[PDB]
């Protein structure tokens, strides 16, 4: 029309989403800005597996490190916001645009943070409804995870709770496990699952049921549930995700190459537990999956 043809949505006047630069062929989005935003974009490139050539933007590209269908740090994420609030309020015509690939989760994870940093929403449940609402009311349309809107949910907290900066530190050890629904999910007995811990893209602990391998399995096939006790955690601080795999042949994986996996910061668990719901948990949160994971299925990390 203006002569562009580009998977773009201006979220609101100054904040785009978009799609990846290729080589939207790059040629064509760096025409883009320098026509319709000429010295005053800042691109943000959130993919962790891709950059290219950022001289066709003038070299005003930010990077964030995040893999597809996880989260930023909450480090980064706050960077971004700084980076963010730095740009945008020092000219009133500054625009930023952000992107990865797919123009959703990771997307919409910063992209609803940066209106909540806005004052636009009061809550991380209406600025994703809203992000979700441009792209394409529903927090599964403005992202792609369950941990992508928990952390969403964390900037909030940030934001009213902590002043805007980062929590009082808490290091943790997990000791247990409990699974609730467990029938139906592979084995339907907990002896196909093994459960990984990682820490800044390191596996730190592996526990495999079955076998008592840095733990011990209990099935209570009365209560529908396993329990496992948790052995040789080292202490965990900071972003941690959680990784299940299975054995079984009728498990599928969903998203990160697992049956089911989460994301949690070791400073905003309250107490001493965290128990997820189905849809707060990455994979089981779809759907599709339903039939597998019943609406009492349920994962709870207990700690010192």
């Amino acid at each position: 029309k203006d002569g562009f043809d580009l998977d773009l949505t201006y979220v609101t006047d100054h904040v785009i989403a978009m799609s990846f630069p290729s080589s939207n062929p790059i040629g064509e989005v760096s025409r883009f800005f320098k026509t319709k935003h000429p010295d005053k974009f800042r691109i943000y490139n959130l993919c962790s597996e891709r950059g290219y050539d950022e001289t066709k933007f003038d070299n005003h590209v930010y990077r964030v490190m995040i893999d597809d269908h996880n989260v930023p740090t909450l480090v980064d994420l706050l960077k971004f916001i700084d980076d963010a609030k730095v740009w945008m309020t020092s000219d009133p015509d500054h625009v930023i645009a952000i992107h990865c690939k797919g123009g959703k989760g990771r997307t919409g994870t910063l992209v609803s943070s940066w209106l909540l940093e806005d004052g636009k929403f009061d809550t991380a449940k209406e600025a994703l409804e809203y992000f979700g609402s441009r792209r394409t009311g529903d927090v599964f349309q403005g992202v792609e995870t369950a941990s992508q809107i928990r952390y969403v949910g964390y900037f909030e907290k940030i934001k009213k709770n902590y002043g805007g900066q980062l929590p009082p530190m808490k290091k943790l050890k997990v000791t247990g496990v409990t699974i609730t629904a467990i029938q139906g999910v592979g084995r339907g007995n907990g002896s196909d699952l093994s459960m990984q811990i990682v820490s800044e893209r390191q596996e730190v602990l592996l526990c495999k049921f079955a076998e008592g391998y840095n733990c011990a399995l209990q099935y209570d096939a009365t209560d529908d549930c396993v329990t496992c006790e948790v052995k040789n955690c080292p202490v965990l601080a900071g972003d941690i995700k959680v990784r299940f795999m299975s054995t079984s042949k009728s498990l599928p994986r969903g998203y990160d190459n697992c049956p089911f996996y989460f994301w949690f910061n070791t400073s905003l668990v309250e107490g001493d537990h965290v128990t997820l719901k189905r849809e707060e948990i990455d994979n089981p949160h779809k759907k599709k999956t339903w039939k597998i994971y019943r609406d009492n299925f349920t994962v709870k990390l207990t700690f010192s």
